[PDB]
């Protein structure tokens, strides 16, 4: 109950190790395991060898953005949950990465973490 996210497995891709130190902090703390990845070539070539409940990323990233490795995933049949996290302001990538089937699009950084957490565990438990 105070650790409602035992047995699920939650992907972060993130490259600022800050956020990325943030985000494991606070999804370890409810139970969740953690797989962290500071690059978002790695992460695709990691989702091709396991299946996290969830996985969170941002659109912008530095060597292959977001939405080029959703639409990598996402050709290749791997329907992985996916929650985004961005800052981003541009309204026709929000909407690609919704046509790519992502959970939500949610600000960057993050100002309310009880809303973070209802939405984060409506996608590991959706109805």
């Amino acid at each position: 109950m105070t650790q409602p996210l035992v047995g699920k497995q939650i992907l972060i891709v993130e490259d600022e190790q800050v956020f990325r130190s943030l985000l494991d902090s606070w999804f370890s703390s409810l139970g969740a395991t953690t797989v962290l990845a500071a690059d978002g070539v790695d992460a695709l070539e990691l989702l091709g060898g396991f299946t996290p409940d969830l996985m969170i990323c941002d659109i912008a990233m530095p060597r292959m953005n977001g939405l080029k490795l959703l639409e990598h995933i996402r050709n290749r049949g791997d329907q992985t949950p996916v929650l985004v996290i961005s800052a981003t302001e541009n309204m026709a990538d929000i909407a690609k990465a919704l046509r790519l089937g992502v959970e939500d699009v949610l600000l960057k950084p993050v100002k309310d973490l009880n809303r973070l957490r209802e939405m984060v565990f409506a996608c590991l438990y959706p109805s």
